[PDB]
């Protein structure tokens, strides 16, 4: 397989105020979205080794019982509240893989989003502090670290289609944000279970399908395990491993509102005999935002979609994604 084509974008120009410097950058965004659809973010201020320290203390100390009280409901029937966020087990035997997801912070029980139980959106659930120091509130802490650099980026995805710069941006707000963060982790194990190892037609070992993402970007960090491929005009191409930058893509949303000028990369996960994490953050919008879907590559700009509020979007787009490639 060759290689694909992800440049290293160093957007720290984005987090300031050289509107050229931001043009430039802007520039290699729109390149990069064009393309393969894929680009490493540089420079981009996180400190992802802590991140990743900070994860694997969590992934190797939570116990089987632990797992079951954190548990969303596809695995425990008394959580019928969890369906995004919580503990994802593995099934030794079958499935590999594990996670824990958590959504915004400032979603609490007294958000007026969680009062009226709005669709997409709950509180999220954390093991004992005893038990795990300190984790709870550096988790949180991430979350508001990558809603800044997340933040930087849709700036630049502004920019690069026309637009104002805060034109993403206004939508991505902390008292909504629907966003989320999954802590994935992908086990090494002797001997690995042919049930947990899927086989795509083109005969490549996966542990995850081809699949566009649920949603506007998606800002991810993994391990230096190369492992990703896009499909691309050529063919699916590998995705070089980076572990000190951010691997970017767009999402179908982004899709949509650009009538497919950007369009959500298809890309799927081989199966590597390794332990390694798959870190992403999801960047979502709010439930009501709705932005007017436009044409970049017409005149007028128009386009011939329909708008779609994001809470309707997300909602449908993980059920389908479930349906498509498994419930993980
Ligand atoms: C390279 S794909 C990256 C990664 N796979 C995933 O993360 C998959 C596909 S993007 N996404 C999902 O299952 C949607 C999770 C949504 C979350 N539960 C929520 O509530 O927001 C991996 O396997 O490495
Ligand atoms: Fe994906």
């Amino acid at each position: 397989v060759s290689k694909a084509n992800v440049p290293k974008i160093d957007v720290s120009p984005l987090f300031g105020d050289d509107q050229a410097a931001k043009m430039r950058v802007a520039q290699q965004i729109d390149a990069a979205s064009r393309d393969t659809g894929f680009f490493y973010a540089v420079n981009h201020g996180i400190n992802v080794q802590r991140l990743s320290q900070k994860t694997k203390e969590f992934h190797m100390s939570i116990t089987p019982e632990e797992k079951w009280d954190l548990a969303i409901r596809a695995y425990n029937k008394e959580h019928q509240d969890q369906v995004r966020a919580g503990y994802y087990l593995s099934i030794p035997g079958k499935k590999a893989v594990e996670s824990f997801c958590y959504l915004n912070p400032n979603f609490t029980p007294d958000h007026p989003r969680i009062q009226a139980k709005t669709p997409t959106h709950e509180v999220n659930v954390w093991p004992d502090e005893t038990k795990h120091p300190g984790f709870q509130d550096f988790a949180e802490q991430y979350y508001w670290d990558v809603f800044g650099l997340s933040s930087a980026l849709l700036k630049g995805y502004a920019l690069a289609l026309g637009k104002e710069e805060n034109f993403f941006a206004r939508h991505f707000k902390p008292d909504d944000t629907l966003a989320s963060v999954v802590l994935i982790r992908y086990p090494y194990l002797d001997p690995y279970p042919e049930a947990a190892i899927k086989t795509a037609a083109d005969g490549t070992k996966l542990s995850f399908e081809w699949h566009e993402d649920v949603s506007l970007i998606t800002v991810l960090y993994q391990s230096n395990v190369q492992n990703l491929q896009v499909e691309t005009a050529a063919g699916y191409q590998d995705i070089e491993a980076d572990d000190t930058g951010y691997l970017i893509n767009c999402g179908s949303y982004m899709a949509h509102l650009t009538n497919n000028y950007y369009k959500a990369p298809i890309h799927r996960v081989k199966w590597v005999n390794a332990e390694r994490q798959s870190l992403p953050f999801f960047v979502n919008l709010g439930y009501d935002s709705v932005i007017d879907p436009f044409d970049p590559r017409e005149p007028n700009g128009k386009s011939d979609r329909e708008p779609l509020s994001y809470g309707d979007y997300l909602q449908n787009g993980l059920v389908s994604l479930i349906n498509k490639n498994g419930q993980t």
